[PDB]
């Protein structure tokens, strides 16, 4: 991976030693990509809901949202690879395996354990990994979700051919998004990329504008809440 | 302008002193690029008729094409300044004054004739001065179409803020589009610009799929047919 620094440099650091798990699905692949697709023609506001049990959350939220995120981070995001093989056994919507993805075993992870697709995060890769990694996930039939950061993020990206964008313009440090950065990102991507805008829930009223943006997603936060109903009711509210 | 070679190096020299002219414009602008959209939404297949007697053509087009576009270009493609007036002054939807505009008061004539907006070509002019060019149409209320030929073009054309590109992805000797090409370029240009596709009448099977693709109005030349009733009938039925 790229050289950097701190907390980013630690845990690139340790996910380059994060052991594979032996493990089987219990189904075939669900389509991120194109089940937002699918909802967009539909006219259904795709929302991929980010979770940070976790059961009964994936549980109630399989009947409203596009997919699901996982975080199996373990030592920053609180995350496991156990966590992720139960929610995606007993769940029939995509799931997103959330990490920093960073060597090939660890798409192995993903896939032998249930996932449907993963975050791939240009900023800690260099291009050559970048394109070698998500070859490899789309090996296993897996569009990984690319997240772009700034310009040359973006730049990265289209060379090697990304098909599934998130775009965050954040500060790694802080985890403040500037909107402004971000509604110019999304304003340079191609029309035929799938494009997916992280947001905070509190900002829930800004998901109609980015729409007409071009935006075909929405990958959302809620926050402190831990009220699944509550979290879908004010998501349906706006 | 960049420097060129060959016929379209004269055009840009003989452009660089094209005498301005002094008419008043007898309407307002109306705006082909909304005009697009509006067809759009309306599910009508929009399509700026090429025209390559004219006014009799321009009256008879007037009742079917999102808009017109007209060759004002006099030494290559027979076009005049004249020609733009009377056709302007004589229909009620969008006119496209297609030219090599290398200079503000170019966007002065054509606003003067009674044009609604201007093709600017990415590959003749620098970066500035497109941007430039770009902002002075806009003075008038002109968004122009911005013609792209190939990839660094359309890199230029969406740093600057383009919101309405054409794309031919052409050889600019023998007039024939790369059409593989011209596919792969729409597909790059992100979805909230409007899109035009240069096509050849004989190409108008290809155009459900180009809807599909994205692609908001077709800017469609008709070859050397010369009934403008046979070519209005002639897409009328490939629908
Ligand atoms: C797998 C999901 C991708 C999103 C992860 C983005 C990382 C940015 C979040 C901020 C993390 C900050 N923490 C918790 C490590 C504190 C470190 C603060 C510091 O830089 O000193
Ligand atoms: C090359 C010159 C192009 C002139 C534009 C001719 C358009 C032909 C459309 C004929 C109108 C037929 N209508 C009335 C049924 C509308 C078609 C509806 C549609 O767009 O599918
Ligand atoms: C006229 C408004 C601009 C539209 C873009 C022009 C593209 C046309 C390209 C085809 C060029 C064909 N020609 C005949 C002009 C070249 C031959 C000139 C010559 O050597 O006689």
């Amino acid at each position: 991976p790229r050289y950097l620094k701190g907390w980013l440099e630690d845990v690139v650091q340790l996910s380059l030693r994060r052991p594979s798990v032996h493990a089987s699905r219990q189904r075939p692949i669900i389509s991120l990509n194109e089940r937002i697709l699918e909802f967009n023609k539909r006219n259904i506001t795709a929302i991929i809901a980010y979770y940070t049990d976790p059961i009964e959350y994936a549980k109630y939220m399989e009947r409203y949202a596009v997919g699901l995120s996982i975080k199996t981070e373990e030592k920053y995001f609180n995350g496991s690879y156990e966590m992720l093989r139960k929610i995606a056994s007993s769940v029939s919507i995509p799931i997103l395996m959330n990490d920093f993805i960073v060597k090939e075993s660890q798409i192995d992870d993903a896939y032998n354990l249930g996932a449907d697709t993963v975050l791939l995060i240009v900023n800690i890769l260099t291009e050559r990994e970048l394109e070698s990694l998500l070859e490899y996930a789309r090996s296993y039939g897996m569009e990984p979700l690319i997240l772009i950061n700034d310009e040359n993020d973006l730049d990265i990206a289209l060379r090697i051919g990304a098909r599934f964008i998130v775009i965050f313009s954040m500060n790694f440090e802080t985890g403040e998004i500037n909107k402004e950065n971000q509604r110019k990102l999304i304003s340079m991507i191609p029309s035929n990329v799938v494009k997916v805008a992280k947001l905070d829930i509190s900002e829930r009223n800004e998901i109609e504008e980015l729409r007409k943006l071009g935006v075909n997603a929405f990958l959302i936060s809620s926050s402190l809440m831990r009220n699944p109903e509550k979290i879908k009711e004010l998501i349906e509210g706006s």
